[PDB]
């Protein structure tokens, strides 16, 4: 496998999403609205996580993962629909990559 984990820490200054795999990954973020959304799109590997959205989350109202064949290879979109305006930070880390969803607030 290419994402071995997939893990959701929802907390209320920030919710984390932690995607772990056995090989760095090319990701691309961005933002959606109508409703308000964060998309992640994962090369070589597509991450999907699911039923770990609680429903207690201050972030992430859901999430829904798909992937899509070019050739031999997998592009997965990752789609987290929100509950309140988000700055996503995304940074990576070996075999895993983070997103944190802050509010309005970026720097203490």
């Amino acid at each position: 496998n290419t994402l071995r984990g997939l893990d959701v820490s929802r907390t209320g200054s920030g919710a984390q999403v932690v995607v772990t795999g056995t090989r760095p990954p090319t990701f691309t973020v961005f933002r959606l609205s109508g409703p308000e959304r964060l998309v992640v799109d994962l090369s070589s590997a597509d991450a999907t996580g699911i039923k770990g959205h609680h429903e207690g989350s201050g972030p992430v109202s859901g999430v829904v993962a798909s992937q899509f064949s070019d050739q031999r290879a997998s592009v997965g979109r990752v789609l987290l629909a929100l509950d309140k305006a988000s700055q996503y930070d995304v940074r990576a880390d070996g075999n895993r990559v983070v997103i944190s969803v802050d509010g309005t607030s970026q720097s203490v």
